């Protein structure tokens, strides 16, 4: 079924393609999770009460249980890049994949190392929205590149996947665990367990903006196909927000607050548009070899954290 | 299309099981390819005669195509875990196809810090029975697993995978290397090269038992289906190295025996069959938890450093 090799090519690789540098960038990057310190974070947790830990054992299950799907339900968009002879992003992708595992290992040591092995399914049940995203949405318009590599279908996935469960869902998520624990002075190793993915969530990010713009670039019907698709997913990742919240009457633990999430989840939802938007007119032979998705990834965690203090 | 989440299951992950042991010890053994000193080697590169250079890059050009080879093969598997529903075997899967896109970069930048940029497709032309392994069995049978996951079809894949282009052809490349570099004092880039990707693919192997070893214990018809296999692919992959030894007359550089290299690769590709062997009879349940796949790779590894000291 082959007929050549993308490594044999003149020239060979193209190291200053974007798919490329994120993909060197995410070794030189890379983390052990045997490095993190989390004998420090059972003391703290027992000092916390029933509604705390809840609330909190809430927010990791939805982690984990979204860090397993995405490991799942990239895979299709590595056999689309296969399929289209992509050779730098599919390499990436395994990456991107491989990266995706360990967060899912290193939310599970955590979980084991605050002593909880009761099986989790039930913190979801409340959560119809979560449920619709991560069993439903994300798959299922994942799985329809094994049948439709097109590049319609392309960036329908990568809103899916890239800016809504990551660039929205995700940042949204690492803001609660800013409130839990860097504000109560706790739990030092989800500190930095939730620093660590959050640096490989930014290649991840990264990866999105150019996949969607080089699309963009090539054929300009595919704005109209990224607008759509984050229409739909702003309302249901701002209601996964609202079921969360309403759990526990819309005043829960932790001093959290209902329009302080909304607003700042919007915040990262809308963003993404201008990630995008730039990449109409401009040629695709320059998108190929344009590091700013990375750069713009970068920027945008340093105006997080500017914004924190 | 999804109904559960496996890591939210009681008692989570079971970091008991081979595929997660794996893992853990692959992000323990990672190296960046950054580290890896490529500056001595165009020094060496260049001291050495036309015909030497020819051999040399045709070694490389084999073992470039066939690192972007399995990384794009592995896929199905994959897909084929994630059907069965097997959430350690998917982490493990990942890990593996991140460790053959970081083989095929740093293959790529041994030849860009030796001056290759021309087209290699033409060191394959010659080499009828390299395009039979790499694009066709190995895709055609790795593919297969897209439409038929069924334990059958994943003992035929791993053994073309695992058993056969890692278990006994990567191991007789990794020999030339050593044959070439080792021997002879050049190329300490390669060299760090080829054993640091020596030493993921042996957990790579080590999956490739494990895989084999849960389809036999639980069905001993398996068995059959990985000797049939077996038996298929090993005369194909002797005949690879036939065919790159008589493109320089059967008397190559480097000193290199056709005899030595049949006679090593065969070797390679026998002990596989003891691998799988043993877990015949044996329970299921013991072979999710059981390292010896691993263990069996590092003191067949020891015994391979060993041979070399004669
Ligand atoms: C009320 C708190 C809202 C937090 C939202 C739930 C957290 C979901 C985690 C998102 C999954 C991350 C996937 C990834 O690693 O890219
Ligand atoms: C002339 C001597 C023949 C040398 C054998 C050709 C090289 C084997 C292909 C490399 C396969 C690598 C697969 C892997 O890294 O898992
Ligand atoms: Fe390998
Ligand atoms: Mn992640
Ligand atoms: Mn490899």
């Amino acid at each position: 079924t082959r007929t050549r090799s993308g490594s044999l090519a003149a020239g060979g690789l193209n190291w200053a393609s974007l798919p490329l540098k994120l993909f060197a960038g995410g070794n030189a990057k890379f983390w052990h999770p045997a490095d993190i310190d989390f004998t420090r974070d059972r003391a703290d947790w027992e000092k916390l009460s029933d509604d705390e830990r809840d609330y909190a054992t809430r927010l990791c299950t939805q982690f984990i249980a979204g860090e397993e799907a995405v490991t799942e339900d990239i895979q299709p968009f590595m056999s689309a890049m296969r399929a289209e002879g992509r050779l730098a992003d599919e390499m990436y992708l395994t990456q991107f994949a491989f990266e995706e595992a360990k967060h899912t290992q290193v939310f599970r040591m955590w979980l084991d190392a605050v002593g909880i092995s009761e099986d989790l399914h039930r913190y979801l049940d409340d959560l119809p929205a979560y449920r619709q995203i991560f069993y439903a949405e994300l798959p299922e318009c994942l799985n329809a590149l094994s049948a439709d590599p097109s590049p319609a279908a392309q960036v329908r996935a990568s809103v899916t996947y890239n800016h809504i469960v990551e660039g929205m869902l995700a940042l949204t998520g690492y803001y609660a665990w800013h409130k839990i624990c860097v504000e109560r002075a706790i739990l030092p190793g989800m500190q930095e367990l939730v620093r660590r993915i959050g640096d490989d969530e930014r290649r991840h990010m990264a990866w999105g903006t150019f996949t969607c713009r080089r699309h963009v670039a090539a054929d300009d019907a595919n704005w109209t196909v990224f607008e759509t698709r984050m229409n739909e997913l702003i309302p249901l990742a701002l209601r996964l927000i609202e079921e969360g919240f309403a759990l526990y009457g819309d005043q829960p633990p932790f001093d959290l607050s209902k329009d302080d999430f909304l607003q700042y989840s919007t915040d990262k939802g809308m963003r993404r548009f201008g990630t995008i938007s730039n990449a109409r007119g401009r040629p695709v032979a320059e998108i190929d070899v344009d590091y700013s998705p990375a750069q713009l990834e970068d920027t945008f965690a340093d105006e997080d954290r500017r914004t924190l203090a």
